[PDB]
């Protein structure tokens, strides 16, 4: 089925769903973030769709969208702000270090593909 | 729908070369000292000057047990999406060690985020303006 099995199991604010089918690289390129709560009339309090860059950027027929490092950079910024604020935590600091190292590995991939001159194409 | 182009508002990213998108924080600091609206916008624009990509991410603003709260996305949602995409890419033809390391770190970040949630349930402070 469609809903993601999440690491968080208790008191989840939102459900996340993959929409559509597998595409380039074997990945999905549309996701829905959905409130677990509803308003008085049965509507979701939150219903957001995230659409990924589908097909590499230099190939024809490719569809523009967000990329995964965008999401990680937003979360990185949020954790940095929370850590500079009144409600910091050790858990935040550990999560932030892992988020930044993930981003560093994603950039490692980007720079390797620039070097092998395959960035933006469907090549190993 | 939005025409092209503070750099104080744009996020300084880990990636420096061949960025697809610019990420910008919208608005002011809010609860916890954090921003709760971000825009992801393509570095390319069409023939008429409009962004090819212009998407807004709005976060749950104000803790869930407090008044005034505005419903929205939470950070672990974004990370679970990235986790799923990395898992898919790793099961596909274009796997990599870089993907594997990024995936392990993303999942451990999510594990610390859930660790925080469970610690806050234990202290009975989840959803409140409490350290
Ligand atoms: N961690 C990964 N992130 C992205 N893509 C990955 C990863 N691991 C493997 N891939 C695959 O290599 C191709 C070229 O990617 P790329 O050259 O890095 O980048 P891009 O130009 O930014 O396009 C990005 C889009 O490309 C399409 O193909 C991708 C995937 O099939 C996809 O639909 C992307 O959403
Ligand atoms: N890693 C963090 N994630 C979220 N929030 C964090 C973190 N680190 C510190 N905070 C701060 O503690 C408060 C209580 O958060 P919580 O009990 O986890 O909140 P919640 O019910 O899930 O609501 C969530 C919203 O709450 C508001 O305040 C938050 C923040 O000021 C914010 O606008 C949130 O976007």
């Amino acid at each position: 089925m469609k809903e993601l099995s999440t690491i968080q199991k208790r008191e989840k604010l939102n459900t996340v769903e993959r929409i559509g089918s597998e595409g380039p690289g074997g990945a999905y390129h549309e996701y829905v973030i959905k409130s677990n709560s509803m308003d008085s009339q049965g509507n979701y309090d939150v219903y957001e769709t995230i659409k990924f860059q589908k097909g590499a950027r230099k190939e024809e027929k490719s569809q523009h969208g967000v990329i995964d490092s965008d999401l990680l950079e937003i979360v990185r910024d949020r954790l940095k702000s929370f850590q500079a604020g009144p409600f910091s935590s050790r858990e935040n600091a550990c999560a932030l270090t892992h988020v930044e190292e993930a981003l560093m590995w994603m950039n490692r991939r980007v720079e390797d593909r620039i070097e092998r001159n395959v960035l933006g194409t469907n090549t190993k």
